[PDB]
């Protein structure tokens, strides 16, 4: 498959240039970088994260059911995983004692953006297993009938399986607006604190297999 | 361990469609009502001799066995620690177990609705072992060097009690099936075992359609 090839390829890429990210992250929290310097670093951090969305929209276009299942993640990323990465709420909630100290009203914020993200995860999830009950219709009459003399539902579960696509794409919108959303909400070195952590987080997870 | 397990499985599918083919000749003779009871409860042992095998597996890695990669792609699409939700392949084979009495209606929706009910404590279970999980590798993540220690005893250690869970959704799958045993007559039984093992074979088979869709 030439779409997922590609996919690989530049998601070996994405992740160098991720690395490079996280450390000027971790460096310009120990320097005298300046404000506008990091606000610079900190847009720069977040156009790669619409970069790694782009890619996974072109991934889905040419197999999204591989790129749901996370085979092209490691082990450890595939058992925290929802449709085709992490929950947005999650990440919050991992990153969200190294934000502090942040104002009540900014913990509020942060709070309401959760659960508005968390509803907006359970609908999305709510409309995959409507897609799954589809699906588990159409094979089980497949699998009562046992028979290619009769005709089946494969040209339909094929199209089930490629609506996947726009739940993956809304998936990405999600936790593009919740990053976007965190970064209005916290101050220059509050969202690099976030940025940092995040991206430490998720780079350590992928080197967790090798642990156990 | 894990390499008998799979073997173990290799030879545990190789039955079940023996067990399947069976019970789909059987629903097309006169089988007597205690040869088909005792095909029923062959079955229903045969899923028993799968939980046990898992449960084995889940002490030599559990966390190979919960990540369901002994499984096909498409059945870890539809999975739930280890296997599948018993309320959704209850929902599957129901239409083909009718025609049922209002009160089997009602005592099989019971038994969906407290399945439902032990699956979501399960998962919440689970979702709360991996935000401990998470809290820990994060600490390691900020710190991220190799002269600080890590929590790599930790992690590894509450992520062991995966095995509790793998073991009481396997629990919940077999009382699901012993239930239902109950709740049916024998033909009914036979008919839901019926669909259901066809179900499972069929589904496995999703995966090699999407790998041959055209692009
Ligand atoms: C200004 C940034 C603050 C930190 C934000 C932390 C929580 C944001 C969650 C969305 C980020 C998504 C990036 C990972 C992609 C994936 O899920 O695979
Ligand atoms: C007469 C009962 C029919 C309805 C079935 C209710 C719950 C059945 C639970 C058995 C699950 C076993 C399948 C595991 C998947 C696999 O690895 O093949």
């Amino acid at each position: 498959n030439t779409g997922i090839a590609s996919f690989e390829m530049e998601y070996s890429h994405w992740l160098q240039e991720q690395s490079r990210r996280v450390s000027e992250l971790r460096t310009a929290l120990q320097s005298h970088i300046s404000d506008i310097e990091l606000k610079m670093l900190v847009e720069s951090c977040l156009n790669h994260y619409a970069n790694l969305f782009q890619m996974k929209s072109d991934a889905a276009k040419a197999d999204v059911f591989y790129l749901i299942s996370g085979m092209w993640r490691t082990s450890t990323e595939r058992f925290f995983q929802w449709i085709g990465g992490f929950r947005p709420s999650e990440l919050l909630n991992v990153v969200m004692p190294y934000l502090q100290p942040l104002t009540d009203q900014q913990i509020l914020e942060v709070r309401n953006l959760q659960q508005s993200s968390q509803q907006a995860e359970d609908a999305l999830s709510q409309g995959i297993d409507k897609l799954q009950q589809s699906l588990a219709e159409s094979i089980v009459i497949d699998a009562v009938i046992e028979s290619t003399h009769y005709p089946t539902h494969m040209a339909a579960a094929i199209e089930n399986l490629q609506a996947l696509e726009g739940f993956v794409n809304q998936a990405d919108h999600l936790r593009q607006q919740t990053l976007q959303q965190m970064a209005k909400i916290l101050t220059t070195r509050q969202s690099a604190r976030g940025l940092l952590a995040l991206g430490e987080y998720l780079h350590r997870l992928r080197a967790l297999s090798s642990l156990w």
